C-alpha cells in the first residue's frame, strides 16, 4: 500500500510475492513506546523523526529529556525468516563500545490484529553490545498469516 512516501521504503519479497512498505504506517511525527527502563522510545517506522528526536535519527530513545540517536533514518527494508527487518544504525556510540555505533534492529512482524493501531514492543536492549532490538506488530510488514 502506500500512504505517506518517504523516497520509497518498499521491499516486494519474492518468497512471499507480497510488496512490503511501510509508508502506509508512517507519519511525519514519528510512533511512541516505552524502553526498558522509564525511556520512551521515539522512532518512526521507517522514516525521520519529527520532535522524537530532531531530524534524521529515525530511532531515539528519549531518556527523560535526552534524546539518545539509536539509529539514522533508514528507510531499507529487508527481508529475514518471514519477518521484516530494517536496521537503524550508526547513531550514538555508548560508552560500553565506542568503537562502533549502535545497532538497532527492528523487527516489523505481521499480526492479524496488530493491536491498538499497529503496536511494537521492546523485544530486547543490550546495551552491553550496544544493539536494541524491537518487534512491530504491522500488517504491512510481512504476510505469513493474513493481518488484513
Amino acid at each position: 500500500m502506500k500512504s505517506n512516501v518517504q523516497n520509497d521504503c518498499r521491499v516486494t519479497n519474492p518468497a512471499t510475492g507480497h510488496l512490503f512498505d511501510l509508508t502506509s504506517l508512517k507519519r511525519e511525527s514519528g510512533y511512541t513506546i516505552t524502553d526498558s527502563h522509564n525511556r520512551k522510545i521515539e522512532l518512526n517506522v521507517c522514516a525521520e523523526a519529527k520532535s522524537s528526536c530532531a531530524n534524521g535519527a529515525a530511532v531515539c530513545i528519549t531518556d527523560g529529556p535526552k534524546t539518545l540517536n539509536a539509529g539514522k533514518l533508514s528507510k531499507t527494508l529487508t527481508y529475514e525468516d518471514q519477518v521484516l527487518k530494517l536496521v537503524y544504525e550508526d547513531g550514538d556510540p555508548c560508552p560500553t563500545d565506542l568503537k562502533m555505533k549502535h545497532k538497532s534492529y527492528f523487527s516489523f512482524v505481521c499480526k492479524s490484529d496488530a493491536g491498538d493501531d499497529s503496536q511494537p514492543v521492546f523485544l530486547s536492549f543490550d546495551e552491553q553490545t550496544c544493539t536494541s532490538y524491537f518487534s512491530w506488530h504491522t500488517s504491512l510488514a510481512c504476510e505469513e498469516e493474513v493481518p488484513r
